[PDB]
């Protein structure tokens, strides 16, 4: 018997179709996460800097992530309609490039009912075409009740919900519920971030305290409409301002995870090197308010802690926004040159 | 001198980056205009149906040229910063299929003075890696005054308008104006759409007068928002209901753009091959009034005629939506096998 979410840990399916990284989309989600690293967008720069092609931003994975967790959570996580983002990890095992074909899965790798709650993590792992794990992202969600948003909120998503389907898979999306665990293991782990020469700053003219400067991005609704199609996020309490008040929001949020690649591209900034960012933990606070006049998020930082044998850092990254915190506890963990 | 929009007619300038067309990108654009050809999304029915990979949905095009056309409305189009899309004509040389790569020009090829107003028309050429003109797009936009709309409209737009910059050809894109005319020409057309055999219904079957089913749309406040993302469209007439008023609309409307690709797989799903339609041709009506609890858009048509000798036909494309017409003219020309 599995019709308890809690039975269900462990949950594993693989997407039947690969996707393939493209150069035009690796420039298209820079652009919507305001990132303008040379790395990826100039073919020239990108080879100056020993990428076979344009690389992707950090967190470039949440988007196929999301179209392949549909059946997670829709059919897997039973309970829940709603969720909302309290945490995530992303593993950069190497950089992904542009022409990269990657097999996704899924696995629901943790339930824990913690004050009344459940806190449910989904995690991603991304194979090339050597077989090996070149990323891996870890989501958490908190399940949303009924009881915890206005009962108007159903119909009013109702009426705005996008038509368009994804065909790829769909007919196994939508299969019914049966339980399936990931095959028993040795999963092999791209070294390719961990032997490449970085190309950020260099690590001895770094010190421990050290403080990154500060950086304002303006968000505003564009930036949020923007990011919902680039990303393929259907939510409307990133564009709705009347669902996001009945979601008990002051007026319209930004994505999570919007506010974290906004937070990659200020680390990446800073370091030199989108691809020496090894992980990146973040921890959300409260929403990013965005409301028809635009707001700002500022980011700052500083060094937590160095290490001379690997020649690797670790940086705190703050975010603020609106007079509210937006980033709780957030590192970011970094090969310097 | 050319101080003057009409003195700037001919205006022509080239992207000095190409634009790679990718497999999930064409299976993106499919998705955000609700088409589910299997040419669009099934590599292994691709290739049952003669090519050599995904193709394109045909009004894709419409999002690179956008990108493509910032510099020409921008900076060369001079006397308006708003505009209204009246008519678009997109002629399929060849299907465009994933790993196309392709240089795209824009060039002002006329602005006709009409009732106090001027229509204003850019092409787009598409060329690929033989040299050849792939597709071709034709858009023409109505030039709106400051009289036209609430003069309030200019800071609510400055509030919600996106951040996110196309870093390519950037510099290109903001340099001062001067007048370039296109090279002394010759431009070879693909001939692959006129030679290759349609997967379409057969030309015998068909009748002068014979009616298409009707086929209703819907159309909510997330397929524009998601089309805002995916096409790379910014303007908030299609998911700001207050910018959308302050314009003279009663609600958000549909991108013209978006109704025209609901219109291309309107006609695809029925003739069978979206690589036969070689020309379609759609002069705007009414918007498609897009309120919160959503809308439908009903299409119709008919073959208005026939080809023996080429086995081609024309059919008249209808559509209509909360009482209103949407399309005024619409035709598409398609081989039938």
């Amino acid at each position: 018997d599995t019709s308890t979410l809690e039975s269900r840990v462990g949950h594993y399916y693989q997407m039947e179709d690969t996707y393939l990284v493209g150069r035009e989309k690796v420039r298209e989600f820079a652009r919507a996460v305001q990132d303008y690293h040379p790395a990826h967008w100039n073919l020239a720069t990108a080879a100056d800097l020993g990428h076979p092609g344009l690389i992707a931003p950090l967190t470039f994975t949440s988007a196929p992530a999301m179209a392949c967790n549909q059946r997670m959570f829709e059919s897997v996580v039973v309970g829940y309609d709603m969720y909302l983002q309290t945490e995530e990890v992303f593993e950069q095992h190497r950089p992904i490039v542009e022409g990269d074909e990657l097999s996704i899965d899924i696995e629901l790798t943790s339930v824990r009912r913690i004050a009344g709650r459940d806190l449910i993590t989904v995690t991603n792992t991304f194979t090339d075409t050597a077989g090996e794990v070149v990323h891996t992202l870890h989501t958490t969600v908190v399940g949303i009740t009924a009881e915890d948003v206005d009962p108007a909120i159903r119909p009013a998503v109702q009426g705005v919900m996008m038509h368009g389907i994804n065909m790829l898979g769909v007919e196994e999306t939508n299969a019914p519920y049966e339980k399936t665990v990931r095959p028993e293991g040795e999963l092999r782990i791209a070294q390719g971030g961990a032997t490449r020469t970085p190309t950020s700053l260099n690590f001895d003219d770094l010190k421990v305290g050290e403080e990154l400067p500060v950086h304002t991005a303006r968000l505003s609704r564009g930036d949020l409409v923007n990011y919902a199609g680039v990303a393929g996020d259907a939510n409307p309490l990133h564009w709705d301002e009347n669902i996001a008040k009945l979601a008990g929001q002051p007026d319209v949020i930004a994505h999570g995870m919007l506010t974290m690649g906004l937070g990659a591209g200020f680390v990446s900034s800073w370091s030199g090197d989108p691809g020496a960012i090894t992980r990146y933990a973040v921890r959300l606070s409260q929403p990013a308010v965005v409301p028809a006049e635009g707001t700002e998020i500022e980011y700052s930082g500083r060094i937590k802690s160095l290490d001379p044998e690997t020649r690797t850092g670790v940086v705190i990254v703050a975010a603020k926004s609106g007079g509210r915190k937006i980033f709780g506890l957030a590192t970011a963990t970094i090969r310097f040159s």
